[PDB]
């Protein structure tokens, strides 16, 4: 059961499904260039073409209209807005002010996601997220947005998971740019969340705007194999460097001084965090944004500089290998409202990835009805206990461009033929829909 | 400057400091007659053989003690007198001590006895010393000795003092016996004697049924940032990690602090030595807290420290040692005893300065010392007004005696010791002090 | 190839001989490691294996068939001390009555010590990382020699001190999967040592001039790029991989950069005691190489030890590994410019790749390329003079293979683990061939 | 001694000129650091110091009394460029008289270019720490080339990069005070870069002759006991102090074990671009070295270094510093054997003892018999054919001596600072008389 104002909905970002790479003043974003390097991302795949969604995008919004869904929540591509730095593409804009346009006609709500990883190549060849100036790209960006889409769209969420854009992309050298460095990596996360900041102040100060503003980020919760003091040190540090190295500069206006200390064997000045940065980092949201997928289950090494390994699960485990973990979900929630924050709580991506078969025109996913059914079922009892999970928004609508994994893995509830680019709904997508229709079906 | 009806004044010593005798009643040596013999260790190679000849002239010294009027004399308990050898209990040592309690007593002077002092056996040493877990039961057989047979005499018990300096200084720094430099070694002697401590309070409250105080010692020094940035909190955080928190945390909240865990785990890459019900044994109740003050510390942030901070500059007034004069910082301190830690009765169990005192035609005008002690007693004063509790202020030194690493280069005590004729000369802080019981009397 | 070059075929105890509880053999790490989840691929063990402990009549014939001059194989340890101090005679008359049945059949036996199937009595008494690990081995190669010298052709101490110390207790890949570097350099000192004493042992008491050495797995290491950064990725993977354990068996010394390295883990060398790295450094008869591939590097920031692996463009094996002869090549150079001029013998060399049975037989052409390639380069280099008196062929038959369990075939002959057949692969009949030709040559 | 032996005697030019703000000269580093409060003892500065920027005609008849061969001196950088591009010719009309009067007297001019006194605008920009400082510094030096290479007898063009990197940057001890080893091997990186091409532009663009060389502090290092963890300590103390600098200089690298061990705080080394260690290791003329004691260390687990200083029961000076002409003879040994060939010149060497004026004379017998032992070890060297050309004794006059101010006395001439009398200590009589009995031997 759920409550009349809990918000459905679905998800993509721009680099994942729109393609039409140089087309429409486009420029290279630092995932192009990374795809392109050799051994990055699964058998060199990239976004080139993608489910051909710039193109495709009127088929996508009746495929969106026909799921029933409240909100539809996308990334703008930064590249297409700005290909070159200071020099605005007014045609890259015009697409996502028609996107927003033709959802609202729809009686869909747009929530737009300003980074979604797309970082262009000018930024990145100035430093990136490295360098402090990528604050004011980022606001030059952001006003541009703010300006031409904000009486159209209905939320704005300013970063998607920094934690991947942040320690995945610059310390564990997995996602674009791919580097290995843990002082570019806790410099990069410091001037993404101070660019949170200071586009916050700017819609509520300079534009004066009422529009819904916040920051998505990844939460996995961490738990101890055993009972010993070893292995709570090594949930508390991948707690940390996954959790709140995040949380704390968001609603505590502080970073986690044990997490500084631990990484301290890299990082010997602080001295990029200026004064003044954690009170604009930790400026007063509408909501909060949560990207949920698993748990994990980590125990101490003596060998690890952040003294922690994976320690060996039991769990029914997705096709990536990941937990599936509910029960850890409401622990995670019932966190949150205890420790950071009461504000309400929209579960911006969750979804899983399967090891999906097209059989004669039809895909059976029993496993990923599932997998949402059991979280959809937590998020229900979560909120019989007041915790306030205002939505949720079911990641991805199609099977996409999966970031490193390349199209070898399909999150998708549309299933999406990459060579002809037909959409066939998955089972999911047809139990959505109904899950959607049911509860539409009894409210007032 | 005012205290209350129960408001216990005192004063304080230990055992290597004072008693000499070294080899004397059964005594065998100690960590700190082998680093006092071990050479750059100890100032002009000086050590406790004889020292303040306390051993000997220890009526002497009661009349001093009796003569200031002090509710409470503080002073150790030396192990080696005790256990010269593992397993083989010397009653002549403990005799001693008995005698010494026993004396005081009749002389209207309540007894605080110090277990550890830093006086740990040779035995002991050459077996790992606090570094082996056995440690902890080594020095239980000691405490049950001494509750045994001085339970009934002794007012309070103190089971470690300044497990700081008996723990870092001793095996991170190396400046105390036995001079180590391992902070691996340094984290597990920190842990055996807090430790060893539960196990004494556990051990007197639960097999002897007493209800005797008892408590520990703890040197507390806060640390203050130099600037407002970023880099120099996380120089104070960890100052004040490595010197308060460490020994804090697990005293009151049966917890290490995982931030400095973090830290040290640039030399410490496991906790097993943390068994299960150890910090729990570690907070066990006590009855009061005892608190050694001597100075703040300001530090800045260092790229090229292991830790992250490093000493600033001061402009503060300073004494004999260089140590800043501060007694506001001291109010500070207290402040967020209470705000963070514990609301049990807080004792002063040692507070003092060495400044350099001059014998001047029979007399030793100590104004410089007379000043530091009366700028904390108003402090103490000042916060018992507050409600901070401060139940009692023990004034360290009763007598000019062996300062350690420095040796007899530097004089804390209030009573002036010529250390060739062994003269006690009342300094103009001893009849100053004696005047200040009086007047609270 | 030279008249005197041997052509051999490895296996080793745990990996082929299967009757795990029987004969008085208690378990080994590696038994409970499988036992531990997680660990080895869909829990699979040593147990049954290859069955060799009851069919190693069977298998004689399929070695004497091949041609081979020597074939390779361990002896368990369990076997022979299935409790501490007590000798099973049992288990050493197997390996005895294996080594006569080889003498009668014309085969040379060279016999590997040391495989990896350290008991568990030892292990719960801390195994490697324990000093009297090497008081422990002694016992067992003691009884060893005492027994089998006079049978056997060859000594070999240890296999692969890298895989039993670094992977196994810093890297938790093996058994007993620790992550702990303390742990690895002691672990890895005390082998070394236990394989000086051996060495010493079998010169000094039993008087004997039997040829024993020990076996190194090498990985050549590659800069991806020639900036000083990636020479240092280099240095270290080089240093971690190969120096850590050449300089001590032949330089009488650790390599001071390693232990420098080291030293963010490792905060006492007091384990290395006085006259240990002599006893490591005895002069052997021989030098054993175990060789895959290479690793082409580069640097990391971010890691501890200052490198990461750089993407190969090579071709690959089914495990992934490059195939890199002429990086062999270089390392043979290198170790006869920098360490050694003893005799080398490719002690371990061969491939896994994804082995179908079709209608008997197995086409595995893949495998005949990669040996072909590295024999080659064996003859190319015995032409400038390097002196690799001989090669045997990683493996006999398709066998346990660790942490990936039956997943992965690197044998000349399959093997179907429900039925326990043998059947000759496509390379099997090469190297028999490869072996006659090189006999026909022959005066 | 032999016919060509140099005696001589050295001072720096922040150490003795005083007239800090005058002749047009602007602050350096050290003026702001004995500023800066708890760096110096007592807030000692430079300000007056020995006043020999208005004295030099006196300390010019004080070195010609003496009879020395040569006079070594350093030129403040911000006398010559007091603002960044800014020539000012009358801060170069001083050295330039300087130089001349002292060839007109009979005494060759060593000059030093670089004893750590940094204009403070080249601070403002990164200092050494910034890659452009090597232009800064090659500005200075084609300065001091185009109007003195004619009146000068040898260059030298680092003084102790040692101290001004690494007790600069990293210890906290010397000026700017930082505390930060990632500055500090750029900042080494530089000095020794700028050093290379300096005599590059000597020999290139000026193509003159004029010998040059760079000076070394080295201070040989010994493990207090045989223990591999004391072996460890004393390598690692030995490449921070002596091989990071003889390495670069002779060999053209790093030593990778430091390398390796400074990586816990210096994350990558691409400061060091493709040429460098070829510039930095251009072959000079002449090698410099400052000697003034050994250091006795152990083996330490808490340091990050792996290193702390040892008791030493040696004989000591004033400074603490232990008496050690027998460890002399072991570096200079050891350069021979494993470094360079060229002429070596001892440019400092030196005490500091509690010297006390009375009645009009100061008895420092103490300095006499350190300076002796040395010198008697230069002879004894020499006749094994160490080919040391050269000696000179620091210093000729008591000066400010750095975070130690005007408590340290190494001079052989006394100076009261309180009226800036000088007067001759015994050591200084003794020296001119060792010189004098040299001269008579020569025919």
């Amino acid at each position: 059961k759920f409550a009349p104002n809990f918000v459905f909905g679905t998800a993509t970002s721009s680099y994942q499904i729109e393609g039409a790479h140089d087309e429409g003043g486009r420029t290279p974003s630092i995932w192009d260039t990374f795809c392109d390097t050799d051994g990055k991302v699964f058998e060199k795949h990239n976004g080139d073409v993608a489910c051909d969604h710039y193109h495709r995008f009127e088929e996508d919004i009746q495929h969106i209209k026909q799921l029933g869904v409240d909100t539809y929540r996308f990334s703008i591509a930064w590249p297409r807005i700005f290909p070159s730095k200071g020099q605005f593409n007014p045609e890259g804009m015009a697409f996502y002010k028609t996107l927003a346009t033709r959802l609202q006609e729809e009686g869909i709500k747009p929530a737009v996601t300003l980074y979604h990883w797309d970082l262009p190549m000018w930024a990145h060849e100035e430093g990136g997220w490295v360098n402090r100036d990528s604050v004011d790209w980022f606001l030059d960006f952001a006003r541009v947005c703010f300006e031409e889409l904000d009486g159209i769209v209905d939320s704005w969420i300013t970063h998607n998971e920094p934690w991947c854009a942040g320690f995945l992309s610059y310390h564990l050298g997995q996602h674009a740019p791919g580097h290995t460095d843990m002082n570019e990596a806790v410099r990069a996360v410091h001037h993404m969340l101070l660019s949170h900041g200071k586009a916050v102040e700017m819609l509520k100060g300079e534009f004066n705007s009422a529009t819904p503003i916040g920051i998505t980020l990844n939460l996995a919760p961490k738990y101890a194999k055993t009972d010993s003091i070893n292995d709570q040190i090594a949930m508390n540090n991948a707690d940390g460097y996954a959790n709140r190295w995040f949380l704390d500069p968001i609603f505590k206006g502080q970073y986690p001084v044990d997490m500084m200390n631990l990484f301290s064997k890299y990082v010997h000045t602080y001295d990029f965090i200026h004064a003044g940065d954690l009170a604009t980092i930790s400026t007063p949201c509408d909501f909060f944004g949560i990207n949920f997928y698993s748990r994990n289950l980590v125990e101490f090494s003596a060998a690890s500089d952040f003294l922690h390994k994976d320690a060996y699960s039991d769990y029914d485990k997705t096709g990536m290998g990941w937990d599936i973990a509910p029960s850890e979900f409401k622990d995670l929630i019932r966190r949150l409202r205890a420790e950071y924050t009461d504000l309400p709580i929209y579960i911006t991506e969750n979804g899983a990835a399967f090891d999906d078969q097209l059989v004669d025109g039809k895909i059976h996913d029993q496993n990923r009805i599932d997998y949402v059914a059991q979280h959809l079922q937590a998020v229900s009892d979560l909120n019989d206990e007041g915790m306030n999970i205002a939505g949720y928004y079911l990641w991805s609508l199609l099977d996409n461009f999966e970031w490193s994994f390349g199209y070898d893995k399909r999150f998708g509830i549309i299933y999406v033929d990459f060579d002809t680019q037909e959409r066939i709904w998955k089972d999911s997508a047809h139990w959505y829909a109904n899950v959607i229709q049911t509860h539409k079906a009894a409210l007032p």
